[PDB]
């Protein structure tokens, strides 16, 4: 099996769990998990304490072990067991939340001693319990944390106007849960406030970058604005490096290699560094300007990923990531048909300007623009050009008036050229585009439901990252960086984690035990009243009656 | 008519996405080619209005492509310029990376005219299918209200 | 060897789908029907008492 070999390896030596385990209800539950006893594990879960945390840890362990499984059948049985465990856990969470909102909330940040002292939310994230994160109660809890001490029902415009006007913090509006200093710190440390500050700083960066790029980018040495922008990007790269190192130096680097927009942020910073280098070296001024221009696009694209936490745009931003396969299919099909038509017309009409760039233009770029309304009808049709003997080859030419359409085209089969243009217009502007619309519709309908579920977990992740993010804005985050360096330097001479009371621990334990036993009784009653179970009960009643009547036939 | 009120969220998403992509492409092209007419209204025009009209068939190809303009030393900066014939395209454009400008125009045409518009069509279809049934039910009560008011 | 293996798996599949058919609700209902009618008959054989 997959148990004895791992036990022997551990003896000869998730990993910390294996180190801790060696050859009350929790031990039985974990033994059933490792032995993959589905019914035993379910019984131990329903009989044990801290049911939600135990179920989350069980799902995590089953997912990890199934990923480590070499055999497909065992992997499948383990993963469906994990799915059912997650289902019963989320049902328990819902029935607990439906009674006591505050008690259910305080259940989460409880530090359960089992499963390596991991918070329930961390267990769900490591297990990728997207169904658990999709639960309305945890969604509301994460919303409250993102609006930490900020009256989560407050309107957005009130929050933003308070952001531009700090003095309006002490007003009848903008409620919350040294009073002045505590209010200041609580308002400026809220994750939503940090998000707003970062957003306004990023828009200021975009405006500054555009202003430096368009106007103040002479070959002269950089001015005050360009130096300020260099310092700006230094602060941004310091922030990103700190975030990557915080969220095993080589092990964390490989993890940071994933999360591909962290990758796009990194490639953006590297492109900016190359741009600054090329700008500073005298020879590469133009190349530096070009790469900076592309870097602006990369930064603006990253703005989209940063601004995805909005509750009405995030699902669609997740969708547009799923449209890439469709647009790639359209691009390939259009490329094939475009090569066809472009080379065919470039052969049928024979411009004397047979230069390679001009050929690559007339074959690809011009037919591409024919799709979006730019049809050089007077450049490719014989009737629209004036006839002239612009070539010595024995034919009729009719030199066109276009600048890059060739100085002297041919006209032998220009009726076929016109018909071929008609066919291209039918294929590209009618077939391909409308087919792409249809397949976008189909794929959108298929993927939107799963995208919302994914966006729940992605939003939780973003809330966690902004919570871990320091308070100061990128313009002033250098102060926070120096503070962090001092905290590492002052150590040489020498996530939420809301505290719960000791007796409150036992109180919530009893509460969740009562609710879990009520839920078990409810599902038992439901299955008993199920029609199939009623049918089997009637069957056993009737054949029991037949058996008992068989004992009086001798009369 | 009740439905078209429910399309505002969808069109707002499309507007925001197009705004982001439009800012990116417009500033990129406005930096890649360097018109001498660096006036603020002209910049705000060439970055937003012109790329917006590129969506609906108004493509200033002869204004942004180097091959379509005549070459001239319209500026004293050490480069090749080829002053365009456009009225508001800049009196003296640059041409160093105009191949990249052309490729960037191609990418913008692919993104806006193909991806964004068709995606918006798809999401209109989905939302219409979702909301038409509830809209009819709402319209019954709204019609009763209008009858009462009249 | 493979002949024996596939024979074992095919007989397992026969047994599995036979059990599924037996546990089907309609088949359970019909079985209860031939239990009830048999009970009615066997009481019909003792009505003379
Ligand atoms: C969100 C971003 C992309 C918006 C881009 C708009 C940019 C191009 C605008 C915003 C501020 C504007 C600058 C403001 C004022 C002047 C005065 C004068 O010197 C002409 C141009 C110049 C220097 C503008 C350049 C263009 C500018 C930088
Ligand atoms: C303009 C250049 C950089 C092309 C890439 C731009 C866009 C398409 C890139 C930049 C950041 C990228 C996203 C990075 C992270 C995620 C989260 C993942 O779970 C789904 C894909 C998704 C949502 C990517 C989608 C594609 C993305 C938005
Ligand atoms: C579908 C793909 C493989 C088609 C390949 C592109 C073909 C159709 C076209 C596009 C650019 C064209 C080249 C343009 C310029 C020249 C230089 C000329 O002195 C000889 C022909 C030659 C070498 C052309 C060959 C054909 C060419 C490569
Ligand atoms: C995305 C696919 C389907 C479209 C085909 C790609 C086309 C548009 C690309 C591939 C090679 C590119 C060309 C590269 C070189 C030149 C020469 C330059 O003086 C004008 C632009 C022009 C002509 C580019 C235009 C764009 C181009 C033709
Ligand atoms: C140029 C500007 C002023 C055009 C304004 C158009 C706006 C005001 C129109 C277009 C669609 C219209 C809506 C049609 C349907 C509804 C749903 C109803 O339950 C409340 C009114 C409301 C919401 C209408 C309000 C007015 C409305 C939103
Ligand atoms: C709705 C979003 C996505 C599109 C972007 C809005 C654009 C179209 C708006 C914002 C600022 C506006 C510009 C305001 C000022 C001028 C200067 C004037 O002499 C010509 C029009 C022009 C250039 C406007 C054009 C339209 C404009 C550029």
């Amino acid at each position: 099996s997959l148990i004895r070999n791992l036990l022997d390896q551990a003896s000869h030596s998730v990993g910390h769990v294996l180190r801790m385990l060696l050859g009350p209800w929790s031990d039985l539950l974990l033994w059933a998990l490792l032995l993959n006893r589905a019914q035993m594990a379910m019984y131990f879960w329903e009989m044990g304490s801290n049911a939600v945390s135990s179920a989350l840890g069980a799902c995590l362990l089953l997912r990890v072990m199934a990923r480590l499984e070499p055999d497909a059948e065992e992997a499948a049985r383990r993963k469906d067991l994990a799915f059912k465990f997650e289902g019963m856990g989320v049902d328990l969470f819902g029935e607990c939340y439906r009674s006591s909102e505050v008690r259910a909330a305080r259940l989460l940040l409880r530090r359960c001693p089992l499963w390596g002292d991991a918070t329930c939310l961390q267990l769900a994230m490591q297990a990728d319990a997207r169904a658990f994160f999709a639960q309305d109660g945890v969604q509301s809890l994460l919303t409250q944390k993102w609006w930490g001490d900020m009256a989560s029902t407050t309107p957005i415009w009130a929050l933003v106007l308070a952001f531009f006007c700090p003095p309006l913090i002490y007003t009848r509006l903008i409620t919350f849960r040294r009073r002045c200093l505590r209010r200041w710190f609580h308002f400026w440390g809220a994750p939503v406030t940090i998000f707003m500050g970062n957003v306004v700083s990023y828009l200021l960066f975009l405006l500054l970058f555009s202003r430096v790029l368009l106007v103040d980018f002479q070959p002269a040495p950089p001015g005050s604005l360009e130096l300020l922008l260099y310092f700006w990007a230094f602060t941004l790269l310091c922030e990103e490096l700190r975030q990557g190192l915080s969220g095993s130096l080589s092990q964390r680097l490989r993890l940071y290699l994933a999360d591909s927009w962290n990758q796009c942020d990194l490639v953006a910073l590297t492109c900016f560094l190359l741009g600054v280098g090329c700008r500073l070296t005298p020879g590469l001024y133009h190349l530096g300007r070009t790469v900076l221009c592309i870097d602006f696009m990369v930064f603006t694209v990253r703005l989209l990923h940063i601004f995805t936490v909005n509750k009405q745009l995030g699902p669609k931003i997740v969708i547009v990531s799923k449209m890439m396969k469709d647009v790639f299919f359209f691009l390939f099909f259009l490329g094939v048909w475009l090569v066809a038509y472009g080379v065919a017309t470039e052969g049928l009409l024979r411009p004397r300007d047979s230069d390679f760039p001009s050929i690559l233009r007339r074959v690809f770029y011009r037919p591409y623009l024919q799709i979006f309304g730019q049809i050089p009808q007077e450049d490719m049709d014989v009737a629209l050009m004036e006839h002239s003997n612009c070539s010595s080859e024995p034919g009729f030419w009719a030199h066109p008036p276009g600048a890059q359409a060739g100085t002297c085209v041919s006209q032998y089969a220009n009726w076929l050229v016109v018909l071929l243009l008609v066919i291209f217009l039918l294929v590209a502007n009618i077939l391909l585009v409308n087919l792409l619309i249809a397949m976008f519709s189909y794929t959108f309908g298929k993927v939107q439901g799963n995208s919302d579920l994914y966006w729940k977990a992605q939003r939780y992740r973003l809330i966690r990252e902004f919570h871990s993010r320091p308070a100061l804005a990128p313009p002033f985050i250098v102060i926070s960086h120096l503070r962090l360096l001092l905290r590492q330097l002052c150590r040489r001479p020498r996530h939420f984690r809301v505290y719960l009371s000791k007796e409150a621990e036992r109180k919530l334990l009893t509460w969740e035990s009562v609710h879990k036993e009520n839920f078990l009784l409810a599902r038992a009653r439901d299955k008993r009243e199920s029609d199939s179970e009623r049918l089997k009960r009637t069957s056993q009643k009737v054949d029991l009656a037949l058996k008992q009547l068989g004992h009086i036939r001798e009369y």
